[PDB]
């Protein structure tokens, strides 16, 4: 059961970002469970760095990529502008997916991908994106919720490490 | 619609949760949305101190109560000893509530209780405990779902306060 995993996942992540490993270590350890407990094959934390975004921590393809968006930069930079999630299936062949990283020759057909923000006192300072396949659209909004609360547990750990 | 609200009230609660706000204002202010998104007319926010909660906040019934859980002792007492929720249908009717507040007989048969854990590191530090009417256990099983996401969020703000 999805649900449960879900569940179990953000207990997870929520013990790991209350622990004490390095901001780095921390960011990286999230996306590895996402891997482990949610199927999550490919993702990235991005963080602001005034009005860009660097990935600052990666799980799969992304490893030793070092990319940047600008605000309204494909999916990524339009979540880090306006603060709000982006949630496109079948991204490989989305017109706005900017394919920064020539991952979409790496995905299938029922690759989705979510980008959330991660946001403190309301004001985005980060954005999490994952790809992760899909049956229907269905079972991919109810996964956005999942995805979301995450987002949310890295902007409080934002705030905690200052 | 149900979700929409509840993701809406998972970011409001992040927003206040980091935001500059004292610790017992902080809490008190998850439980005013809980009121305010989700319908949540009674509930309560209990801390460990030593090996004891003592409820820090609270909202409707529990206003201007004092009352001590230990281990073991009610379904509150249950979560804090385990560190797994209790989702209780019908609960004034339910065996193991130890109705300490007497709030029993202000609550209705739909009355369910659900109780998560607020954990640090894994550990205990406190359970968020609320009571709301339910038509069905399906929908019940979906609000559990959010309030342990609230838990866990709670549980990032402890971190966060020290
Ligand atoms: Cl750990
Ligand atoms: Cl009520
Ligand atoms: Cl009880
Ligand atoms: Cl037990």
């Amino acid at each position: 059961r999805l649900k449960l995993k879900e569940i179990n996942v953000v207990n997870e992540i929520t013990k790991i970002l209350t622990g004490d490993y390095t901001f780095e270590e921390s960011l990286k350890e999230v996306l590895k469970v996402l891997y482990s407990y949610l199927g999550v094959e490919h993702s990235f934390i991005a963080i602001r760095e005034g009005n860009t975004l660097r990935i600052a921590s990666s799980y799969g393809y992304f490893l030793n990529k070092d990319v940047a968006f600008k605000k309204g930069e494909g999916i990524t930079g339009k979540v880090f502008q306006r603060g709000i999630p982006l949630v496109i299936p079948n991204v490989k062949h989305n017109s706005a997916f900017a394919n920064k990283t020539g991952i979409g020759r790496l995905l299938t057909e029922k690759h989705a991908l979510i980008a959330a923000p991660i946001k403190v006192g309301g004001e985005v300072k980060g954005v999490i994106t994952i790809f992760k396949e899909f049956s229907d659209k269905e079972s991919l909004e109810n996964f956005y919720q999942t995805i979301n609360v995450i987002g949310n547990l890295l902007g409080m750990f934002f705030k905690l490490r200052e």
